């Protein structure tokens, strides 16, 4: 420890810079300086490491002065208590400070062994084995913390490549820590473990960012999360595929989520009825973590009558009730309605050379008819939810959306296509023989607004969805097989509907002012579904195909 040794290796480093000319006494002189140095390793001044690793650095010597560093590094620290002080989080910084006086010294020899072979190529040339051996000291290192403090310089200088192909599994260590503090060291860390095909474990640092308390806004959680939801649909190896899914799960509830909070923010934000001394409170609150599908319900889509944005967080929380969903269908079908009626009439008024009031924008081309417009929020959320959700119960709704299309004249009055509920239900796939299930029922209880002489259209509603009942039968071939399927019930309902239109005829030829003009339109459609009864009787009363449909 004491200083002879460490004046007899400062002089063999001296000679080795007299003797720069003769080789072999100068590799003899370093590695005997080298020697010495580290025989007094523990006691070295941080002024003495320096020159001596000056003098290595002007020889050429880059491996022998950071095997120095590392050799300073440990004995001042046998312990190892930088490491423990580190896996926790003092004096122990007397332990860590003196080792990155010897780190940073290494730093220092490193630059310059890039800058003295920048632009020379790698038999291997005395060079590329300086550089091989300098690094092979430094990754074949024991001292995990050296590597640490190497990794967070490597990072700081953006030398980003050299950190992926590392294949010490320090590196691992280093960047799961920084990771749930810093939004940057987390991606590497992702970015390490793809490039190694490890797609879970990528996916469980996205997920668990996409939860953290870190700084990010809502549009980056989304993508961490369909980044997630994508590493955790494919099973790296030696994961129990029954633990794949369970990520994928998360994830993808979060991701519901997620948009869910997204387009309530996009929407609260945009809209003119809400103050602004509240939209700033309102971005803070939502750009930002993902918030519980009852805060989100109950502090802002309630609030907000966002009715649509309402019936998405029922279908994502799995809520059971079903008379708080039926009524928020109808309050969306309603609220729809008279927003399309508005612009209409604004749309209306320019056609027609009128004064639009101060200060309104009238649509500057056609705008939808209201039933358009319902149909079209429908059909938002059907294609977003499925079909297979409780938001979707066909039996409650689609009376609902019949009664509605009455209630408010969306019919040929309008040039609307009268069966368009039908029609809508139809398209998205609701299968045929429910809903002519449906119209049975709103055919025999009689509640208003299906009374009277508008149980035509309820008819109507009925040859119309058994016309292309039939005929998809046709197209297909075939009739798939308590799940409702075409039957005898069926022709029987057309034969009762006989009756309902005598009745509706003869009511109409005796009201008050002349006979209702509809007289022959009745007629014709008798005609109409009897020759349907026709068709399904002759699909009933054959022997034709009954068909598959496979889970
Ligand atoms: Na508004």
């Amino acid at each position: 420890s004491d200083d002879v040794v460490t004046f007899k290796a400062q002089e063999q480093l001296q000679r080795a810079s007299e003797q720069a000319h003769n080789s072999p006494v100068l590799r003899a002189l370093l590695a005997e300086s080298l020697r010495l140095f580290e025989q007094v390793a523990g006691s070295l001044t941080p002024a003495n490491l320096t020159t001596a690793v000056e003098q290595y650095i002007s020889l050429k010597y880059y491996a022998g002065a950071i095997q120095l560093c590392l050799t300073v590094a440990q004995q001042k620290d046998r312990g190892n208590t930088a490491l423990s002080w580190v896996n926790d989080g003092d004096s122990r910084k007397k332990a860590f400070d003196e080792r990155k006086i010897c780190y940073n010294l290494i730093h220092q020899v490193l630059d310059k062994l890039e800058s003295d072979f920048a632009g020379e190529p790698e038999r291997p040339t005395l060079a590329a084995t300086k550089r091989m051996e300098a690094y092979n000291v430094v990754n074949d290192s024991s001292d995990e913390v050296f590597h640490f403090d190497l990794y967070e310089w490597y990072i700081e200088k953006g030398w980003t490549d050299r950190i992926l192909s590392i294949d010490s599994p320090h590196v691992i260590t280093y960047l799961q820590r920084l990771a749930e503090t810093d939004f940057r060291h987390a991606e590497l860390l992702c970015r390490f473990y793809t490039t190694r095909s490890r797609f879970f474990e990528a996916a469980q640092v996205q997920t668990n960012l996409a939860k953290s308390d870190l700084n990010i806004s809502l549009k980056d959680r989304i993508i961490l999360l369909s980044r997630a939801k994508g590493n955790a649909s494919v099973n790296t190896i030696g994961i129990s595929r029954q633990q794949q899914q369970q990520l994928n799960h998360e994830a993808s509830e979060l991701l519901e989520i997620a948009h869910i909070q997204d387009d309530l923010l996009e929407r609260l934000v945009a809209d003119p009825r809400i103050p602004e001394e509240r939209k700033a409170e309102i971005e803070e609150f939502l750009d930002g973590p993902i918030r519980t599908l009852t805060d989100l319900f109950n502090d802002y889509a309630d609030q907000a009558n966002y009715y649509d944005l309402c019936l998405l967080i029922f279908h994502a929380a799995d809520f059971h009730n079903p008379r708080t969903i039926l009524d928020t269908w109808n309050n969306l079908i309603n609220q729809s309605h008279f927003e399309a009626e508005q612009r209409r009439e604004y749309w209306e008024i320019v056609q027609a050379g009128g004064d639009l009031p101060a200060g309104v924008i009238a649509p500057i081309a056609e705008p939808p008819l209201p039933y358009v417009y319902v149909s079209q929020q429908i059909q938002l959320i059907a294609h977003r939810t499925s079909l297979d959700s409780l938001i979707f119960p066909v039996n409650s709704l689609l009376p609902v959306v019949c009664a509605y299309a009455i209630n408010n004249g969306q019919d040929a009055s309008i040039g609307a296509d009268p069966c368009w509920p039908i029609q809508l239900f139809l398209n998205l796939g609701v299968p045929h023989a429910l809903v002519v299930q449906v119209l049975e029922n709103v055919l025999d209880t009689q509640e208003a607004p299906f009374t009277g002489r508008r149980r035509k259209l309820v008819v109507q509603w009925i040859a119309m969805a058994v016309d292309m009942w039939v005929r998809e039968v046709e197209r297909r071939g075939a009739m798939a097989a308590s799940e409702a399927v075409m039957g005898s019930w069926v022709s029987e309902l057309l034969g009762r509907a006989d009756q309902v239109l005598t009745q509706i005829a003869g009511t109409g030829a005796t009201l008050r002012g002349g006979a209702a003009s509809d007289a022959e339109e009745i007629a014709s459609l008798r005609r109409t579904v009897k020759g349907l009864k026709r068709s399904v009787d002759m699909l009933l009363g054959g022997e034709m195909a009954r068909m598959s449909f496979f889970r």
